[PDB]
RNA sequence: AAAAAAA
RNA sequence: AAAAAAA
């Protein structure tokens, strides 16, 4: 699996990042947490967003 | 699993919430209940909302 | 589980009209006749199979 | 259980039919078959449809 | 299936056709090879199409 | 996949500028770093992951 | 086929 | 959240 080393390399760090969605929208925090349907993306507030919405995931 | 702690926080404090849709249409309410496909959102009304179709929980 | 199986089976067993919003934001009105593991079935003027997949939210009018 | 048996009738009456797709484009023609990911529809040249793209099939 | 016949077809009969995509666009070209997942399209290149992002494949 | 793994493994081995159109539209480029069963790493100015299932074709630039 | 409408 | 842009 190439994903959980990606995203807890990106926690484990605190790197921003950017989560754009499969719509367009471009989210902005940091990896919190991540299962194998979710990930927690936090600012001020901790947020789930399902990985089925995600398009890229790229540090800000 | 991170889905279930998160929802049922969301559920059990009766958090104002707002889930983002694929489509980008906001939808606000509380949590009512969730099984492995849905959540349901109820503001005037209980509507069941399929999670395939969201992007994002997030409290409001 | 499960809630989508008694969440539907109220609203065949009541007849209550409902709205089925799609993921593209086209909301049909009808009610619901039927349902398995992929699709409901509509009941309007037409019957119709609706995908699961395809639906954003289920609620009653 | 309650899908095949809708397919299986308007493809064995031959049944005018609108497909709509998930990006609102409507198709037409009959359904000549079908299995668990596909659906052919017949009209002037028959086409492969997915059902993962389909929202809703209809008589016409 | 009828998927595999259907494609398997137009490839051994090199027959040109058009596959719509879910975001409406339409590629061109002769079906070089199959798999569960993706399509091989060869038109003035050989790009790979995932199937989950096809609507319908019609001959053209 | 015996497609989808030689068609990406090429465009990684052979270090080949690819672009990668998404379901929406929006076109990545990159060179290819490393892919699994449902991401792709591709590598410009930075590595991102991209899901496969937000992506339409994968074609060399 | 808008390197991407914090919706 | 255009009962639906044969694309």
């Amino acid at each position: 699996s190439l994903q959980d080393p990606f995203l807890n390399a990106l926690r484990r760090e605190r790197v921003p990042v950017s989560i754009y969605l499969v719509n367009g929208i471009k989210l902005q925090g940091q990896i919190e947490s991540f299962d194998q349907f979710v990930i927690l993306l936090k600012n001020t507030v901790s947020q789930m967003v399902y990985k089925h919405a995600i398009s890229t995931v790229v540090p800000s």
